[PDB]
């Protein structure tokens, strides 16, 4: 069928996305965004969203083009993280939340569905958070996937299907995947049916609410789909330019 597209963010169409991400107000010191392409780059067109200033709070949120009900099928929820700076503490993960958020407002403590992407802080810390939401609260998973530190793109990719099992990539390498009422703790331990457990219906938000401290991180390539397959055939083609100019450097 053809695939829903929730959200599709490219940061590609120039100043645009200025009308459709709001700079949330709660606080007055909020770090500050800027495009750009990057060191390594293919295009000195292609332009990432990058954070700017040292020890500062992030908080930029958007609406979806589409509000999502996934119930009966998949959410594929997928974007590109850049630590190009070589990151020692900051967070590269974002924030789903449902579709009537007052983003002038966005913040930690804004109610959230789901929190999603890498965390490092030291050698140690490199966890991909994978946070869900169930009856009120958000859960964290029983092990994260474990996050990439380096200095290039990485595809960081959430699949939750309606038979209440998921993925986790990291570009094209199944890092996780399993049940739902397992792998995390939203359930009573013991085996049972939470028949909609998968379902987040009125997602409508992304937000990005991070600290960093050495900053300079750039996202790209937010795709919030119905369609694993188009899903993967997006992120080949977004990053089929960059990925040999980025592998050139690593070797
Ligand atoms: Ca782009």
């Amino acid at each position: 069928s053809e695939p829903t597209i929730y959200l599709k963010e490219t940061f590609d169409d120039g100043d645009a996305w200025k009308e459709r991400w709001v700079q949330s107000k709660h606080k007055d010191d909020y770090g500050e965004w800027q495009l750009s392409h990057g060191k390594l780059f293919a295009d000195e067109n292609d332009m990432g969203l990058k954070t700017m200033q040292d020890a500062r709070f992030y908080s930029l949120s958007r609406k979806f083009d589409k509000v999502v009900d996934n119930k009966d099928k998949p959410l594929v929820i997928v974007y590109t993280v850049k630590h190009e700076q070589d990151i020692d503490c900051g967070g590269g993960y974002i924030k789903l939340m449902l579709e009537n958020t007052d983003l002038e407002d966005f913040n930690s403590d804004t109610p959230y569905r789901i929190m999603f992407g890498p965390d490092i802080c030291g050698p140690e810390k490199r966890a991909v958070h994978s946070i869900l939401w169930h009856d009120g609260k958000n859960y964290e998973k029983r092990k994260n996937a474990i996050a990439m530190a380096d200095i290039f793109t990485h595809a960081y990719k959430l699949i939750i299907f309606p038979n209440n099992s998921y993925e986790i990539w990291v570009n094209n390498d199944k890092e996780a995947y399993g049940r739902l009422e397992d792998d995390w703790t939203m359930t009573e331990p013991g085996s049972g049916p939470v028949p909609e457990l998968y379902r987040y219906k009125g997602l409508g938000a992304i937000g990005f609410e991070l600290w960093q401290v050495k900053s300079g991180t750039i996202f790209d390539n937010i795709l919030i789909t119905d369609d694993p397959e188009y899903a993967k055939e997006f992120i080949d083609k977004q990053l089929e330019a960059l990925r040999p100019i980025e592998k050139v450097e690593s070797d």
